[PDB]
């Protein structure tokens, strides 16, 4: 894997949005994943519907919890790999309550064929990174709340709570770190972003890493 590499410089990267008071980290982490991928496949950068996942994806638990591979799961065996445009199926969940399911009146911006998961290793982890791309990731997210920039270095890394987007990464500098989306509106951290130290599994980083496969 190369030393340092950061898709959103690539142009790969919607903007950082704003989950509210709903427990939808695994959504946004999910679809900000396809979203990714879809770009990367040649098609066009789309923003895709969280709530589409909350409202619909009854294996997972809406507002209050999910997997980004349950979604990925979800979407190809219960929706044909269908994702909706964010557009279409806006985001009506940030007080906490979720409206529920629908189907007619939305347009299928993405299809995915499926989902690999990435080893528990963040050397493997960079190296599919630096091929194929943004990857979804669970992690410790009780420490971040106070973060302000700068590459946290001993992130409280005791329990998976948040699902995240792995943009990139950089072994070059002083402290290596890994590039994160997080969905927590661009006033948190670095314009929506957070610097986690890469290869000390900083809050649990490697333990859930997987990605939607496109075409
Ligand atoms: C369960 C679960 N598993 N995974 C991977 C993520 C979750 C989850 O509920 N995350 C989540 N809830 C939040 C509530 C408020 C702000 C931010 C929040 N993030």
């Amino acid at each position: 894997a190369p030393a340092a590499v950061d898709w959103r410089a690539r142009g790969a990267v919607t903007a950082v949005k704003d989950q509210g008071q709903c427990g939808s980290s695994w959504a946004f982490s999910a679809i900000g994943n396809v979203e990714c991928q879809w770009f990367l496949a040649g098609h066009p950068l789309t923003n895709l519907s969280e709530q589409m996942l909350v409202s619909c994806d009854k294996t997972d638990s809406g507002c209050s919890g999910g997997l980004m591979n349950n979604a990925f799961e979800w979407i190809v065996q219960e929706n044909n790999g269908a994702v909706y445009t964010e557009d279409s199926y806006p985001y009506a969940s940030g007080e906490g309550i979720s409206p529920p399911c629908t189907t007619s009146g939305h347009t299928v911006g993405a299809t995915i064929t499926g989902h690999v998961e990435l080893p528990q290793d963040e050397a493997q982890i960079a190296a599919w990174l630096a091929v194929n791309g943004p990857v979804a990731v669970a992690v410790d997210a009780s420490s971040w709340m106070t973060y302000t920039g700068g590459v946290m270095t001993s992130c409280v890394s005791e329990q998976l709570d948040h699902g995240v987007l792995l943009v990139g990464y950089n072994d070059s500098a002083a402290v290596p770190y890994w590039i994160i989306k997080n969905s927590w509106t661009t006033q948190w951290g670095e314009e929506g972003y957070i610097r986690i130290a890469k290869g000390s599994n900083q809050c649990l980083v490697k333990e859930e890493a997987s990605s939607a496969v496109v075409g």
